[PDB]
């Protein structure tokens, strides 16, 4: 529409890295592809990874951090390190930062359930770029190991090519049928990264496992449940929970908050901005609308400028700092936010009668502030007796289906 | 005029942002506009900001951190926050942290003097780009409550839009006289975002104010002024004060310190370089030279350069880590430094007789280093027994007028 | 040779900057030139450092940060301050940080020994590039106190311009003879920047200094040998040693780990990755060959991508992070690694026997994850009984010279 958004970034800027018959694993497009407005979160890049139930991500390493986050289902991830090596469940809500290096690889260990994961990424190394390496050789990937000469793997296994090829890679087989319709396996495993498993693995695998469940708190070991504390801010409109950097161990060198933010149906988290925090936010679930404001530079009266998009499972969309948002919900709307650069934030509502700055306005400044006497203004203000969330005077019915 | 000068920034090259007639609101070009040797400094920018007295800003918010320092007169300025609301006087001198999303507004409350605000500004989301966020609405700037739909803020406030329309914003109005002369008010208080204010309000506001006065130090709660401690470096022919960020827990974050050096007439600030500071001049009074030197990379002998400017109120320098810079004064001159980089910085003199670098040198190196024997060059150094600074040999009258 | 090697900097890639008939100061060229994959480093630079015997490079400060690592021979250096004087002596293995704005000069005290220093240097100012001030004046450069006016340097030093100019300085003397040979030495000391030193002199300077010798540990004082600590690796193929930043005072805001790998003739530093440390890595002396592994982003299975180079004294090559590396030696080759982003970093060894975390995996992931059954892969994993470092199958003689 005439006015883009550059904060808007549908499902659809999603693009495919990997689909196999098991899963799939999407990325979005870089924070800056069209905008040059999004420059501080060059980095951060978002991954959606997918599998279904009873199913195997083959393990991988990246040159990037990870915050995890199960919008939907149950995982066995294990991390696996040159010294010791660990396993745990991790059920809806639960989010883990898998450092830069680890070796990981998850498990889908569910019978019906598929499993969603949603990944901020910050790149080590290059901006806004990372890979993964697999030691895996599949029809879809090769192995670091290829990548050695003969000489220095035969060296370094301290085994005949031949042996190592055998066990470790994968011989010459240059045609092809890739035909015929079932369903069965490939090699060992549903051929490709992500595989499928036997329950006697499964059972085996997530023998070590430390089991979520119980909504573990903000630590520095475990997954953590972004729901783990009571909501920050509850009604019966919505909740909101959000865990800040500084109590936080596990991503606090990453100066990150997460939010969940969940918008009952014709409700509205009501209007505020994020002081430093730039927000990075998810659509988990359900569907509306939101309005964020912007101040046009373009290029008499400075005009502001509203961006809004319809939401739906998957959309991601940005808040930059300063900038007044409000969130709508025709269905059940659910939100995981990334607060970027989140360390001292803090959130300023605008209506309503909880962390309302604009109430909080000396008296006589309101006066020459808005158009209306000192005392209208007051008891204009106070006409929304809800906090953080209210009602949105919704649609409904009426000689209609 | 032939080799120019990157680090120069005259009062010129301040762009207006607003002007009625209550105050200004100027903001300096970025660092990096003409030069590509300003890089480092991309994200700051310099903001002058004046009013007349009995004045107001209305509130604002931006994406951005601020290091307020008045220059001239006095201001109390408020800091309205979710939870309390804060408020200080500040005479000349003084200098206060407003952190990215404090709402925030200043009152001119003197009956004869402008208050002139210097600020630097370090983007929060963009680099060296922040805005403005505004909930007033003039005939200048609108709210950003304007950038909500009707059905939204309708919402929000829990009012019918035309009461909202009617309080917060103001109703459609489309055409114009602006002609005649006198001064009164507009609306309610001077259209804008500078308005006059009444003595009534004057007293109101300041009731709350936490007085300065007193030289206030360093602290992490109100406003500091930049003479507090004694001076660092103080003889008969300036005074140099320092607030080192590890010092000042308002700004230790940004790792900013803070200079206001006074050179008196004749007198020079003698030739030192900061070791790792880049450092942003700020001319608050009086008019000299400076001369600045760089190696110029150009593209036999590598070539200095140095980089001379008049000064005057007003004007920007820029001091490059490790560059040497010596400063003059034809009138008392009053420097504002910004420091950036400033943890650990050491400045180091070259001349006289405290913190000189050169004198510290090994007897037999002086000897290698300068074609001058050993002893001429202890005699030589030790020729200026003033240190820090010292007298220009200025100009004055003969057979003049 | 086709898929050319970004990641390699060979000896010639060293621009000299400054050759005399006493020493040579080389630098390398900014990692980001050709390529566009090592932004991160954009900051960092390599300079190399040479003197012959008997040698003084002049008091010099830079806008740049510097780590000194000692790969041939013994030097004193000297850092003087606006307070306190230094000065120690280092011999081959010795590294110290060099703070940016330090006047500093490096003296070869030897008789017959080369000194050779290699320098990581992060600006301060510019991103990959600083400048080197002198107060020196000589046929090659000039101090930085001509770059001020007569009337400048006539206040500063408190002194005729002409006693300035004939101590300080030089004076006008605008031809050539610069032929016939021999050697003594020019105006004072053999001219330009790196000049020769008498033994009085030597003998003065060193007297002061803080003697090295005994492998002094990383503290905050003086220099460091990168084999203080016991190796990390350590068996019959080479040696390992490493300080970590949080356990180094003098660098650990720099974030840098210093390695000194010394491989053995026909021996070979098995395959690893570091977790988030980038490494600069530099050849002290012997020959050999490494293999980078990196997934071609180029533009059916990702491929991998080998990045090959022979290797010699003075070429540099960098490991990103995650990139495995392994690093042959035909003779006995010796490296210094500037890791950057180092501060937790892990190195994972993928072969052997210790740090394995091929090995760490699940069996049964083993078993999903490579071709052959899971107990073929537990036995050739451990076919090599050797860590860290193993043999190479070297090359030798036969019917061959
Ligand atoms: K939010
Ligand atoms: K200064
Ligand atoms: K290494
Ligand atoms: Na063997
Ligand atoms: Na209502
Ligand atoms: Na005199």
């Amino acid at each position: 529409r005439r006015q883009r958004n550059p904060y808007h970034f549908n499902s659809q800027r999603f693009q495919t890295l990997y689909k196999n018959r098991n899963g799939k694993i999407r990325v979005l497009e870089r924070f800056d592809q069209r905008t040059n407005r999004l420059e501080n979160l060059q980095n951060y890049r978002i991954v959606e990874f997918q599998s279904k139930p009873n199913t195997l991500i083959l393990p991988k390493h990246s040159d990037a951090d990870y915050v995890i986050v199960v919008l939907n289902g149950r995982a066995t991830i294990t991390i696996v390190n040159p010294d010791r090596r660990q396993a745990y469940n991790l059920e809806y809500g639960d989010a883990l930062r898998i450092p830069a290096g680890s070796t990981s690889y998850i498990l889908n260990p569910d019978d019906n359930q598929k499993l969603r994961v949603v990944k901020l990424a910050i790149p080590i190394n290059n901006p806004g770029y990372f890979y993964d390496f697999y030691p895996s050789s599949t029809k879809d990937q090769q192995s670091y190991f290829s990548g050695f000469s003969r000489n220095t793997l035969e060296a370094t296994f301290n085994t005949r090519y031949e042996e190592i090829q055998r066990i470790l890679l994968g011989n010459e087989d240059e045609q092809e049928y890739e035909e015929q319709r079932r369903g069965q396996e490939q090699s060992h495993q549903d051929e490709g990264v992500i595989v499928r498993v036997s329950r006697e693995q499964i059972q085996e695998l997530t023998k070590y496992a430390q089991s979520s469940s119980g909504k573990d708190k903000p630590s520095q070991s475990g997954p953590f449940n972004l729901r783990s504390n009571e909501p920050i801010y509850s009604n019966k409109y919505g909740n909101f929970y959000e865990i800040t950097p500084d109590r936080n161990p596990q991503v606090q060198d990453l100066d990150i908050s997460l939010t969940f933010t969940e918008i009952n149906e014709g409700a509205l988290l009501l209007p505020h901005y994020n002081s430093k925090a730039i927000f990075i936010v998810v659509v988990g679930e359900g569907n509306g609308k939101y309005e964020l404001v912007g101040i046009r530079d373009q290029q008499e009266p400075e005009e502001v400028r509203r961006y809004s998009a319809r939401l739906s499972e998957g959309d991601i969309f940005v808040i930059p700092a300063g900038y007044p948002i409000s969130v709508n919900a025709s269905s059940n709307l659910r939100l995981l936010g990334f607060g970027i650069n989140a360390y001292e934030n803090q959130r300023n509502f605008l209506a309503g009668s909880e962390d309302n700055v604009i109430r909080q306005l000396d008296r006589e400044v309101k006066e020459l502030t808005f158009p209306g006497s000192a005392e209208d203004i007051e008891r204009l203000i106070k006409n929304q007796q809800q906090s953080y969330f209210a009602n949105a005077l919704p649609q409904q019915q009426q000689q209609s289906e």
